[PDB]
C-alpha cells in the first residue's frame, strides 16, 4: 500500500490520477490534494477520497473549502498557499508525489518532493524545462526516483533497458546499445489550416486536439507545438540524450507515443489507446502493472499509420525551443516564462494565436540574462521575463 | 570472444548470420559450419571464416567440398551426416548454436546443443513446434539459454519483462502484468489473389514474399499461412501463453514484428526494416547490442500502416494448426511433417498451390498415434505422418 499526495488534483492529469487510484484501492491511497482555484472539483474529490489535507494555493478559495468540507462532516484539513502545497509533497507518510500542477508554478512544490526522497511521478514538464540541470542533480543528491508520467517520455522509459531506467538522467545511452530516441507527433489541431487562417483561430480551436483531453495551456502548445519543443528539452535531462540523439517524428494518429532506436536495427515503442491513465498506471505501479480503466487498444479499429517530417516553418515555436535549449538555461528559463505569459494571454483573447510564437520571440531578443547557478537564480530569470513578456502583450492591446 | 555453430550455415539465415560475424569479427568467431548439399556456398563461407569443420548431410556433398578445399589451401575439415552435425553442436569450444536447419531434420542437432548447455539461438521452428514440452523440459533440465531469433518472437522478447526474458517458458504472464502477446502479420503474396486463380500459382510466385526475402519452404509456409500457425504453436511453449493469452492480428507491411500487451493498456512492440540480421544479433550480443549491418528504419519513407483480423476461411492451414494444438502433440507433430512433404511436392511441382491445405487435413485424419513420452515417440509420429502424406501425394501423380 503507497500513500500518494496529488499536486494539482482538480486538472485532467489530477483527475485521470484519481481513476487510477478508484481502480486500485487496496494499492494506493491519497494523503493529501493540492489544487489552484477550483473549489467545486476539490469539494467532490475531498469527499470521495478522504485525504487527511486538501490545500487551495488560493487563499479565498481555501476559506471557501474549509466551511463547504466542515458543513458536510469532513475529516479533511484545509490549507492554503504555496508553503503548504510544498509541505504536502513533503509529508514523511506519503511514498509518491504526482507532479501535475501546470507551468513553472509546479517547480517549488516539486522541489520539495524531491529533497524529502520522495517517488516523483513527473506530468509538469515546464518545472524540468525551467530548473534543467538544477533539477536533475537534486534528485541526486536527494533520495527521489523520478518515473516520467508524460506520454512520450513514459513511451521512452518504457521502451529504454533497465540499466538507464534505474539511473535515469546519468547512465549513457551508447553503452546500452541506444543509437536514439524519436519522440513523436501529431502536429496538433492546425495541422492541415491553411497558413493565412491561423491568425484568427480562436481559443476554443487551438484547444481541440484531434486525439488527447487536456488542460487548455498544454492543448495550446501542442497547436503552436510549443509542446513539442517542451518535451524535447525534458527528453535530453531525462535521458541524458544529445542534440544527434534525438530525431522529431510527426505522427498525425498519436497511437505510438515515441520510441526508440538500438545498434542492431531494431526499434522499440510502446503504443496504445491515448488516454493518460495509461502512462500515470505505469508509473504508479512500477516495475509492476495495475488497470489504469484503460481497455485493450483495438488494431481493427485504427486508422492507418503515418509519419512525416516536422514542418518547422508552420511551427516557429518547436526550433525557438530547440535553439534556446542550446543558447543555455537563461534563455530555456526566459522561453518557457514567456510562453506561460502570451498563451494565457491568447486564451484571455489579448492576443491572436499567430502572436504566441512572436512575443516568445520578442522576449527572448530583449533578455540577456547570466546563467542561474541555483533555484533563486531560476525564479529571478522566470520572474523577469514574465515582466517583459507581460509588457509586450500589452503593445498589442486593442 | 563467442564462438558459434551455426546449423542452416549456407541458407537465408545462415547466411544473415554470417554478415552479423562479418561486421563484428572481434565479437564472435565461427568454430564449425552445418549445410545440406550447397558445396559452391560452403566453400566460399570455408574460405572467409576459416571453421574448424564444415559438415553436409549429404555424404556425396561432403566429397565434392573436401576436394575444392584442398584444390584452394583450407585447412578446415570436413564431416559428413546427422550424428556429426550433433557433435558440431556440442563441441567444448562452442558458446552459441545458431539453430537454422529448415524443418523437423533440425531436432537431433539441436537437442545435442540443447544438452550440451550451450546457447541456443533458435530461428528453426519445426524443431520446437514437433517436440513441444520434451524439448522446452531439456532445455530446463541442461541449464540452456534459449534466445528466439524468429522475427515475431524476438520482437515479443524485447518486448517482454527482465522475469520473463531470464525464464522463458516457465514464468507466469499474468505476474508480470502481461495480458496478450501480439502476433503479426502479413498475409503472404496471395492476400488479394481471388480463391479461383490459387490453382496455377508456380513456386515462384508463393516464394514471392512482399516482404521478406527467405528460404523456399517458409516463403510457401507464408503464402498459405501454415507459417503463422507454427509461430502460434512457438510462441505459447516459448511465452507460456495460453490461447486466451494469444492474438493473430494480419499487417499487410511487416514493419511492427509483433507486440506485447499490458494491463495498464500498454502495447510494447519492436519496428524495424525486414531484415533478419536485426533480431540475430540481438540474440547473438543479448544482453548487449552489436551494428548487425541493418540500415536505421526511414519512418517518412514507409507505407501507411494498417492491421486486420485473420481471415480464417481464405487461409484453412492457420486455422488447422490451432486446432491441431488443441488436440495434442501427436497431432501437432504429425501436421508439421505433413506440411513439410506437401510443401516440397509443391515446390517439386508435384501437386498444386492448393492441395497443400487440403492434403494436409487429409493426413491429420488419417493419423491416429498416441502422445510422445519421448524424443524417439517423436520421431516415429513424424515418420508415419510423411508415409502417409507421400501416398496421398503421389495419388495426384500426373
Ligand atoms: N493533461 C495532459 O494530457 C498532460 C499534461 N501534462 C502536464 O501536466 C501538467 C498539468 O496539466 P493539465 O492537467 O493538463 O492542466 P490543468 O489545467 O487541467 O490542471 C492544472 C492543475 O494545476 C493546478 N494549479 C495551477 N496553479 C497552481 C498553483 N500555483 N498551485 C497549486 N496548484 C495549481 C490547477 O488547479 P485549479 O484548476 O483548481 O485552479 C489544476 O489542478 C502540465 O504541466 C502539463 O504540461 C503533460 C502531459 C499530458
Ligand atoms: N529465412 C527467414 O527469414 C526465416 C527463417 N526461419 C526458420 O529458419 C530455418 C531456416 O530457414 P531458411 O534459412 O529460410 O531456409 P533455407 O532453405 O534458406 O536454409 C536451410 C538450411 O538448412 C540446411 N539443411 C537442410 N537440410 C539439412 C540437413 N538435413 N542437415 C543439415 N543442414 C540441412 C540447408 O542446406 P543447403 O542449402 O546447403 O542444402 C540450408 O543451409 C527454418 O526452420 C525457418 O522456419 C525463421 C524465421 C525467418
Ligand atoms: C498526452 C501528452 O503527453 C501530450 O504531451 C501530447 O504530446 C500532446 O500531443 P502533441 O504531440 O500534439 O503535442
Ligand atoms: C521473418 C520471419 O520471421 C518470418 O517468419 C515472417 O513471419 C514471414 O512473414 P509472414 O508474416 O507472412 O509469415
Amino acid at each position: 500500500m503507497k500513500q500518494l499526495t496529488i499536486l494539482g488534483s482538480t486538472g485532467s492529469i489530477g483527475c485521470s490520477t484519481l481513476d487510477v487510484v478508484r481502480h486500485n484501492p487496496e494499492h494506493f491511497r491519497v494523503v493529501a490534494l493540492v489544487a489552484g482555484k477550483n473549489v467545486t472539483r476539490m469539494v467532490e474529490q475531498c469527499l470521495e477520497f478522504s485525504p487527511r489535507y486538501a490545500v487551495m494555493d488560493d487563499e479565498a478559495s481555501a476559506k471557501l473549502l474549509k466551511t463547504m468540507l466542515q458543513q458536510q462532516g469532513s475529516r479533511t484539513e484545509v490549507l492554503s498557499g504555496q508553503q503548504a502545497a510544498c509541505d504536502m509533497a513533503a509529508l514523511e507518510d506519503v511514498d509518491q508525489v504526482m507532479a501535475a500542477i501546470v507551468g513553472a508554478a509546479g517547480l517549488l512544490p516539486t522541489l520539495a518532493a524531491i529533497r524529502a526522497g520522495k517517488t516523483i511521478l513527473l506530468a509538469n514538464k515546464e518545472s524540468l524545462v525551467t530548473c534543467g540541470r538544477l533539477f536533475m542533480d537534486a534528485v541526486k543528491q536527494s533520495k527521489a526516483q523520478l518515473l516520467p508520467v508524460d506520454s512520450e517520455h513514459n513511451a521512452i522509459f518504457q521502451s529504454l533497458p533497465q540499466p538507464i531506467q534505474h539511473n535515469l538522467g546519468y547512465a549513457d545511452l551508447e553503452q546500452n546499445g541506444v543509437v536514439s530516441i524519436l519522440l513523436t507527433g501529431s502536429g496538433g489541431p492546425f495541422r492541415e489550416t491553411p497558413l493565412r487562417d491561423l491568425a484568427t483561430m480562436t481559443p476554443d480551436q487551438a484547444c481541440r486536439h484531434p486525439n488527447w483531453s487536456m488542460g487548455r495551456k498544454i492543448s495550446v502548445d501542442s497547436a503552436t507545438m510549443m509542446n513539442k519543443g517542451l518535451e524535447y528539452i525534458e527528453a535530453r535531462w531525462l535521458f541524458n540524450a544529445s542534440a544527434s540523439q534525438m530525431e522529431v517524428l510527426i505522427h498525425p494518429q498519436s497511437v505510438i507515443h515515441s520510441m526508440v532506436r538500438y545498434q542492431d536495427g531494431s526499434v522499440l515503442a510502446q503504443l496504445g489507446e491515448p488516454d493518460m491513465r495509461t502512462p500515470i498506471a505505469h508509473t504508479m505501479a512500477w516495475p509492476n502493472r495495475v488497470n489504469s480503466g484503460v481497455k485493450p487498444l483495438d488494431f481493427c479499429k485504427l486508422s492507418a499509420l503515418t509519419f512525416a517530417a516536422p514542418d518547422y516553418d508552420r511551427y516557429p515555436c518547436l526550433k525557438l525551443a530547440m535553439e534556446a535549449f542550446e543558447q543555455g538555461q537563461a534563455a530555456t528559463t526566459a522561453l518557457n516564462a514567456a510562453n506561460e505569459i502570451t498563451v494565457a494571454a491568447f486564451l484571455a483573447q489579448q492576443i491572436r494565436f499567430t502572436d504566441i510564437a512572436a512575443l516568445n520571440l520578442s522576449v527572448l531578443e530583449k533578455m540577456d540574462m547570466r546563467e542561474p547557478q541555483c533555484v533563486d537564480d531560476v525564479l529571478s530569470v522566470d520572474a523577469n521575463a514574465r515582466e517583459v513578456a507581460r509588457k509586450e502583450v500589452m503593445r498589442l492591446a486593442s
